[PDB]
């Protein structure tokens, strides 16, 4: 007539987690838990893998059991060549450019104008701007 | 007539995760969490793999059993070329230019006029901009 | 007729996390986790790998077993070329310029203008700003 | 009749962290736990890896059992070539330039004028900033 | 008729740690642990690897068991050439320049203008500025 008390357990309990960041890459934030027995995990192999929050009772009798490698793992991969990547490309390459060529052979006598007005052409790019009750003036 | 007390576990916990960020690539954020017992698995080989929140209760009576290889996990590949890749692409190759090529040969008595007005031509691009109870003036 | 006590047990509990940052990257922050026998495992091999927050009784009684290799980690990779990468651009190869290629051969009596005005070409960009009962003049 | 008090455990228990910092990277911060039994585990070979919060209890009788190598880890990786790696490239390769190329072969009494007017071109770039009833003028 | 109190026991417990810092790299900071039993460890292989924050008990009555190599880790890795690395790349590259390349042969009689005018071209950059109830003038 035992008795084991109940779990109240948490891996991760973050209260009031206020955060301010811009990036999280490969990485852990904001009270957040990458994989519980996983996550980023591209070649794997796992014999018998058991997750149970409830309680476990266990009354084994094992007799002349004749156990020849359980949950044997094997591991034996060859020219593996896998590819699991994440790409995030943000106001990549951009260009705000005026280029000009000039090639002129024996020009006599001429007159060569060339005027690029450039004025008020981009204000504003990529602004990841979060407003509450407040004010931006540009 | 033992007993066991119930079990209130969390395996992520995050109360009131007030967050801003910008970019999550191959991570975790806001309380969120990347696989139980998985995630971002591209080549995986799990034998028995057993997830149960109940509680678990095993009486086990085992005599003379001949277990060959149980749960045996045999992970051999052999030129695995496998992609599973989250590609993107936002804002990207975004170019605002004026370009001039002049090739003039022997060009004798001649006026050449090249002008490329450029005014107000673009004012916004990509704002991504959260507006709550709030004012942005352009 | 013994007795264990609950378990109130936390891997990790931030309380109030008040936190400002900027980039996170392969790392953890703001009270996060980053696995619970995972997170960023590219190669693993775990044999009979068990996560069980309730209460855990075992009653074994093994008598004659014989148990060859149990629970065996068989890891022999060959050749493993295996890629889980996380990639973050943002605001890259960013470029604004004003370039200009002059190549005259023998130019007699020649006039030669070459004006690229540039005036508020860009008033902002990737302002990555939070705003909560603020201002921002620009 | 025996009795074992509850655990109430903390492997991480910060109250009130307020954090102020720039960049995360392979690290820990903010009340934050890079892994229990994992994290960042590239290659890695776990025999019965046991994670359980609640109360333990074992009444193990073992008469006459033959265990043979039992939680073997055989760890015998051959030409492994992994790549587990997370890149941030924020605001990188950014040029604001004006070049100019001059080349003139025997150019007789002729007028080269270059003006590239360089106003209020760039205002703001990569402008990381977190405001909370704050002004801010530009 | 024994008892065990119960433990209250944290391997880390700041209380209101207020910290101000640029760069948290491949460390530790603002009350956090960097892995228990884990961390970043990219070649690990552990034999029977256990936590558990419960309360521990076992009878063992052991008779002439043959335990051979238990718990054996066999450690023999070959030619392993892995990496996980953590990139980060804030603000590198920035150029703000002017270039003039000048090449002229036997030029006779005549003039070059070379005017670059470089006036409030980039007023703020990689600002990262966190303000509470705070004011900041440019």
């Amino acid at each position: 007539g035992w008795g084991q008390g109940g779990t109240h357990s948490q891996w991760n309990k973050p209260s009031k987690p206020k955060t301010n960041m811009k990036h999280v890459a490969g990485a852990a934030a904001a009270g957040a838990v990458v994989g519980g027995l996983g996550g980023y995990m591209l070649g794997s192999a796992m014999s018998r893998p058991l997750i149970h929050f409830g309680n476990d009772y266990e009354d084994r009798y094992y007799r002349e059991n004749m156990y020849r490698y359980p949950n044997q793992v094997y591991y034996r991969p060859v020219d593996q060549y896998n590819n699991q990547n994440t790409f995030v490309h943000d106001c990549v390459n951009i260009t705000v450019k005026q280029h000009t060529v000039t090639t002129t052979t024996k020009g006599e006598n001429f007159t060569e104008t060339d005027i690029k007005m450039m004025e008020r052409v981009v204000e504003q790019m990529c602004i990841t701007q979060y407003q509450r009750e407040s004010q931006a003036y540009y």
